[PDB]
């Protein structure tokens, strides 16, 4: 009765988490747990219906070719998807029109909603800024998520005057990093995990959208949601947002 | 040859909202103030001066009379006045059948930020195990919780129908600690000197939380939404309820 | 060279955490790890200098009598200290004037500072309220910490007019719980751990003091601070605050 | 027989701060406005009307002249004017030796909330691995970061001397992402329409964080601290620097 779910990259950090979550879920049956060395025929041997793939950019295309050829739906968190790679995936899917592939940069439902909300709000305010706050072991400033969020905001603000700012005197860096005309401030503080606030303002009011992750495994519910719903959309879907079915 | 602006009248012009809108219409380059009426002024002044659209924040006792005149004369109406029952909305709809070109918009909130917040709360509500509302206002406010907080909590509850209720292990408590229960959604009302009008909607599931916060630092923060409604009101014939459709979300 | 630290109640949840932290600290040597059944003579047999005690209210007095008699300093997190118990501890200490005992309800440095700050600010504003937010497995609303904080605030506001409030119409519970004239609001939300905000306001400005704990073991640095500094104050100290040496 | 109030003069009375203080002194029941002077008015008006204390928010170019007169005449001074070098503070001190009963208070910030925040930041700073400042202001502000944020970061750095610096694994970044470095303390400056003046100081160690936030929603939020200084200024003979001693913390 339960949906048969395989996990590729099962010994990686994300994969191993997803293995546990699939096992715990009552309505999902773990049908495979593969890492480098394991033949993909194990997926078809055990009647896997959908896989979760967080492998490495160097192997994901090989995985996807097999999956699609065998009508096995794929929930993909692996990065490194160039325009040429997306195009290849699309062509493979022409031959297998009932197969579904989802490729998403972010699976945390809260982060996905937060980005969508920021996109909807952006054109209705004079000012927009992003503040992100993370643990002080993080290599990159600003985060991937903050940079992608600021780009969405910029894109949605097409044609608007830039953010008003009378700054004439400053210490270097005080106004943050400029991502497509949107300031992005990166706080690195012991005691934090992963946090992001998007601020919008016009004379008289402000609107703030804040996402807090308190545990590194907070994406799990979005991956499982993608697994349960992935077959609703035939073909290739990019990003988790369409799956949320926002009216 | 450049067209003069849209001719805008304001009803209830000596009220606090009206007077603000009078100033904002005068300041706007694309809008011409064609009337500023309060109780005692005949509505024929609107047609005498070729008013195209009115802003109406009057009183529930007069608004239906205003709307009947406006619709009969093909004058669009942006209405912030409350007290709209199902019977009243129906009456407005039937008046409009005879005047298909005319547009009426009735909205309980014109602050763009508050409208977006409620919309966001509605979209997020089904995706999290827990939802709560915290609202914070100046300490001269008569009602706890606010109208906006109560409406927000109701939208949230509605969108969560067929989900399990909020998890809560509370077995021992001081009375009131868990807030007011609005359709299974806790609502907490802070009253603090130095505040104006503030609302936070909180959503959570194990591992993450999402917070939507709206701050109004000035009582006149609705102005940009009323003006938006005025500029765009004619795009939709007939009756529109709420500002949200006009945002084109 | 390193200070010899024993832990009583070592198989309890707090004790076991403190055992690990003592072992990890370079300047502290774990000299005993006792639970029910173990004779206290093990403390003196192994030259223990200071103990951490998070046992049970039913045993703590017996522990303290022995510790004091043997000149062993005590950092005590166990509750259930009545006025009669504090008095007994004080009398035992008369005979042993160089021994130190610290009894504290809260060891998280951030929570201790937050309570002290709230106390200092309280008399300078027209309004004060407490919002606490916790995971939804918590039995008590409001928390112990929030209730103690609101009491400190009330006490510091002696003689002031009560909080201004024009509320004439309300749903039951909307204005929170009244702790000595101070509203306390208790949020219970999945995804949270332990969080507290104290809000102060007068016309024109507000001041907010917020403490966030993201992990249940965030008290550890305060217990260790108490252990390192406990001998600076002879006799009985109640609360961690005096140890922080706030000028 | 009930004593009339304390006789308070305001210098720079037509300036924005002065005019506000004139109104606040007039409104206060225990204080009598005895003078309201601006440039052009002779200081002898203060002694002619038996002024006991003045509030001075004038300009750095005149304040020393004002203070010399005030101290010579035994008139207490509550001073918000900036530009006080070590040489100026020393000059004030020496004037006061001759007039031991007189009190002068010079303070860079009179908002009680801002004074407490800085004090709290100073007390907390040595107890956490990380410290950062975020300040948020209206987008007409010329300077980034604000004066108050820069001063706060300096206090924090000073209180953290002999601690390891803030931990940070940043190896790759866009320019400016990590804020401005003020004495090893990151300071981030947000400029957003709809804001007034806001500051958050953040402290953290693995497992917990502590945040101190000050919000000013109105430009006149300093008034209660100036009045406090006026009422209490005579309790301390001589020169006091900063409002913090008067709070009795
Ligand atoms: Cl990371
Ligand atoms: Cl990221
Ligand atoms: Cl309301
Ligand atoms: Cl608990
Ligand atoms: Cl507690
Ligand atoms: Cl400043
Ligand atoms: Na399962
Ligand atoms: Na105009
Ligand atoms: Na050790
Ligand atoms: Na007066």
């Amino acid at each position: 009765s339960g949906m048969r779910v395989g996990v590729l990259g099962a010994k990686g950090k994300v994969g191993a988490t997803m293995v546990r979550a699939v096992a715990a879920a009552d309505d999902l049956t773990l049908s495979a747990e593969l890492d480098a060395g394991d033949p993909l025929s194990l997926l078809t041997d055990g009647n896997t219906e959908v896989v979760i793939d967080f492998t490495h950019p160097d192997v994901v295309m090989g995985n996807l070719e097999f999956l699609i050829d065998n009508g096995i739906h794929a929930v993909v968190g692996t990065t490194g998807f160039t325009a040429e790679r997306f195009q290849q995936v699309e062509s493979w899917l022409v031959a297998k029109p009932n197969t579904s592939v989802l490729i998403a940069p972010n699976f945390a439902i809260g982060a996905v909603l937060s980005m969508h909300f920021a996109k909807q709000a952006a054109r209705f305010f004079d000012s927009a800024e992003v503040i992100e706050l993370h643990h002080p072991h993080k290599a990159d400033a600003p985060s991937g998520t903050a940079a992608r969020t600021a780009k969405l905001i910029a894109e949605a603000r097409k044609g608007l005057p830039p953010n008003p700012d009378a700054t004439s005197t400053s210490l270097p860096g005080a106004r943050g990093a400029d991502v497509d005309g949107i300031p992005v401030h990166a706080v690195r503080l012991a005691g934090l995990v992963a946090h992001q606030e998007v601020l919008f303002g016009t004379e008289g009011e402000t609107l703030t959208i804040r996402h807090d992750s308190l545990d590194r495994t907070s994406f799990v519910p979005g991956v499982l949601l993608a697994v349960r719903r992935i077959a609703e959309r035939p073909g290739l879907t990019v990003g988790l947002e369409p799956l949320l079915d926002l009216h």
